[PDB]
């Protein structure tokens, strides 16, 4: 029969320590994409983020919008603006990230650095430079 | 705030898919003697070791099986022959799956490293053992 569950404070009291995962932040994955073409990406841990992300990118409209899809323990957040998609994936267990505020800062720095060259580039054409920018916003 | 919809409304009935854990939603797993960790494996980054040692310092040596809860998480452990097998999941993880995983882990660690466990240094089974912890 399954073992008891007790509060950890019953062993260590009120100073029981707290887990801070993923640097204190909820975003595991972010991409800049145009339609199904990913221009830049960054993962904060290992996961099969790409495959499902492309599935979403292929189904969503290209009109301006903002939306969150939920699945299991994750939320997939995006802003689409001028056919360009800014997307990030959050882990529901982790400490609160302001997903839309991050995507907005990402978009701004992407629109500034590249602007409408995003409209044209090959898959991954900005990955080397912009990846570390994605890692640094956060 | 943008609206939140289920992903199945966009994609249809998906199936399994996202794994910080190339499979099972276990975030961390460890084998320890008192506070000496012998082998460990993490599925993402964070302060698992510092937190886990605080718990291990206080878990007694007697045979026992138990889950502690704290915040969003569950710490499940089996202590047998003074060795603790511990894993961390979230709150929504089916607890019987944690113990069946830890029981599998204990069996192999017993078979392989007999009672060298009582004297082995920190991390002395880590290269070999982490990639069996990894494979569930
Ligand atoms: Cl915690
Ligand atoms: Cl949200």
């Amino acid at each position: 029969s399954t073992p008891e569950v007790k509060p950890l404070k019953s062993l260590l009291g009120d100073s029981a320590p707290t887990l801070h995962l993923n640097k204190g932040m909820a975003i595991l994955f972010a991409v800049v994409a145009r339609g199904t073409t990913i221009l830049a990406k960054h993962a904060w841990c290992g996961g099969n983020f790409l495959e499902v992300t492309e599935q979403i990118l292929a189904k969503i409209p290209s009109e301006n919008n903002k939306l969150t899809y939920s699945h299991g323990n994750y939320l997939f957040h995006y802003i689409c603006q001028d056919r360009i998609v800014y997307l990030c994936i959050t882990d529901d267990d982790f400490e609160r990230s302001r997903a839309f505020s991050f995507l907005n800062e990402v978009k701004k720095r992407f629109q500034t650095t590249y602007g409408s060259r995003a409209q044209t580039a090959l898959p991954y054409a900005m990955n080397s430079e912009f990846s570390s920018v994605l890692a640094a916003q956060l």
